[PDB]
């Protein structure tokens, strides 16, 4: 048995059924994880790192398969479909879409560098025993994008879609001069295509890159690609497995079989260079590691369950109506009955309340054993002061009398900062 | 329509290419109002009406459409996907949500208590229709629809239903004034499962809240053949036509044909009652209905353009820098070096700014014409009253002198209002 799928079974996260093998479903507790990542990603690619998020079609025809030569390439690696027959197939990646946006207007050195996000499901049609849970799937979810950019910018790119990685799984996360993760150069091999000029620019900046990171880096000399450099990023498990989330690659191949232009300060066309970008690689996939790293531990703002309201008598009147007093509040929600909406950017948590009628010590240990990332219990004791009793979990030395608001504040001050 | 057609081309919203005939492409504007939207509906169904958003497979073996019922009639514009070199169980792609959804309820056991249970899907859609039977926001082969599905008691129905509603009277009567009522509803029974006098029942339950509702409606014989009856409600265009935006259906079918149950107080085994629920349905085409009343008017919530600064003099350091200044204080975007991450929840707006070298004039030129929302101009009276002048989108005369910090507050509290 899985980590993944055990902690799937406690906290209710995915599903799996026959009538959609490979497929992944998520349940309502899946939904808010990964919708939450996703938002994450969003906002740090549109707001910070320059990224436009676009929707792309999610099938493409036969013809534009071809012309990427991902048709021939991927045979029974991508499935198919025919129309009322020109024969048309499902998209294992977003590149070609992407090339296309780019290609149907008229492009000039001033848009560049022009940056496209797009987090549309991928289909990949791989062995009936190949797909092992969240890591090798048929139906998954990654975030791509695409840089595309004049040559003399591009070390500035790589180093800012390098910057956000260090962001994403040496500060936000958990699990490992020092520093999370290394990373393995490749470089050009014997056989390749593209001028070798822009070859070596490429190249060196990223020797460059690499030197003056601070990161450790292998050189991996000679293996891929030839369209082009790659740069792996490689994270440890703290079971010593070596793991290779996101990949940046330059691909010189896409823009010279699409036949992309812009427009220079010389006013001569040059084609651009293009970067294949990812960060959490397979979004599932990256969900799997986060459920190996923290067995089925989230941080607060990521965690299905944020915290949890136990009275510790079931009918005493005092603690029932200040727990769900507290509830009411730190769920943050409207009747359906009214008319009146909820805005945007108001503050929501989960706050399940337990109304069992076990003993206290049942539901504190339930709770705990559910995960909840905080406990909030209400005694005689609460009730007379007026306070509450909560706790994080992953310590069990906090035990703070807080009042509604100073709560509400926490978590808000929690999930802005993350953690 | 060449309206949203053109609205699409001045406002750099969608893309067509022959490549993907029945796609839409989404790119950076359109793919803002789109996201925007969608955000809005997630918020009211999550916290607001008590919905579960949940991520559905978009591949189905055709096992599961016959055992729904749908492989026979709607099977006719449905796809398929091969993409087998063996067997080749005729896996088909999923037009709709609906099985999927009984799925997740029948996949774990389930009682009284967890009633109502109320899921939703915005999962993309493909239903293939004849190659010119395409309109091109009307009627797409890819295109997204709300969804979502009520699993309930009989004694619940009538309750989900108001509920159910009162979305659409915040979506139509209230928050969008295209044209004292916006809407008016339709009726149903059209081959179905079951015994007539039960769905006569479900008519006798429909028509007995439809007596008790208070709004305008009439019959027809052909809405939803099944599972039951219906409620479809039509909107009157702009200009003399009458569109279905939402469908309500009250599916007794489905429960008996997927055996699905759940546990009474009394401990026993009953038939819950589904309902299909949608608001917007296709976003596609509500986009669209929105595109044709605007006409790229959008209000300053959906609006890709949300406001322009006009340095009168280009050349001057002093307004430069005092335009900048709002900008960058305004959408409140980060440094791409930083290892500071963006927060969630904090508040951006678009808000261009036009240095371009022309008579102020002319940069007002096109403002109303890209139908920016809000026009901010800084003159030397401006510099010298440390404040910006603020010209509103439909207000021709009237305008006001605001300081940074109330041009923040001001457009915080606007898109707050849904205005
Ligand atoms: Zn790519
Ligand atoms: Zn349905």
């Amino acid at each position: 048995a899985t980590m993944t799928s055990m902690v799937s079974q406690r906290q209710d996260l995915f599903m799996t059924d026959p009538l959609s093998p490979g497929s992944m479903f998520f349940l309502p507790n899946g939904a808010k994880i990964f919708n939450k990542l996703i938002e994450f990603m969003k906002l740090q690619q549109k707001f910070k790192f320059g990224f436009n998020e676009v929707v792309t079609p999610l099938i493409y025809k036969k013809t534009l398969w071809e012309k990427s030569g991902h048709w021939e390439n991927y045979a029974d690696d991508m499935f198919k479909v025919e129309t009322t027959k020109e024969e048309y197939g499902l998209k294992p990646m977003n590149c070609p879409g992407h090339c296309l946006i780019f290609g149907k207007k008229d492009r000039s050195y001033n848009e560049l560098p022009l940056r496209f996000s797009d987090f549309s499901p991928l289909h990949r049609n791989e062995a009936s025993g190949a797909l092992s849970g969240l890591t090798r799937l048929r139906k998954f979810h990654q975030d791509d994008g695409h840089i595309f950019c004049t040559p003399s910018q591009v070390k500035s790119e790589i180093f800012n879609s390098l910057k956000l990685i260090d962001i994403v799984y040496n500060k936000i996360f958990p699990f490992v001069a020092e520093s999370n993760y290394f990373i393995n150069f490749s470089t050009r091999p014997d056989h390749f295509i593209g001028d070798l000029k822009v070859w070596n620019h490429a190249e060196q900046v990223l020797k460059e890159i690499l030197e003056e990171s601070g990161k450790p880096w292998k050189l991996n000399p000679g293996d891929g690609a030839f369209y082009g450099p790659k740069l792996d990023i490689m994270v440890t498990d703290h079971l010593r497995k070596t793991h290779q989330v996101a990949t940046i690659q330059l691909d010189f191949q896409l823009p010279e079989r699409f036949d992309l232009k812009f427009k220079d300060q010389d006013n001569s066309y040059k084609r651009p260079i293009m970067i294949h970008r990812a960060t959490f690689g397979s979004i599932e996939r990256f969900m799997a590691l986060l459920i190996d790293s923290n067995e089925g531990r989230w941080p607060f703002w990521l965690n299905p369950y944020q915290a949890v309201i136990i009275p510790v008598n079931t009918k005493n009147v005092q603690q029932l109506d200040m727990c769900t007093a507290l509830q009411k509040k730190l769920r943050n929600e409207l009747e359906a009955d009214d008319m009146e909406p909820v805005p945007l950017n108001d503050w929501h948590f989960n706050v399940d309340l337990d109304i069992r009628n076990e003993p206290v010590g049942y539901r504190i240990k339930s709770a705990i054993l559910k995960n909840y990332s905080y406990l909030i219990i209400v005694g005689d004791e609460e009730v007379q002061l007026q306070k509450y009793n909560i706790r994080e979990r992953d310590n069990r030395k906090s035990f703070e009398k807080l009042t509604m608001s100073q709560i509400w504040e926490k978590f808000i001050e929690l999930e802005k900062n993350y953690k």
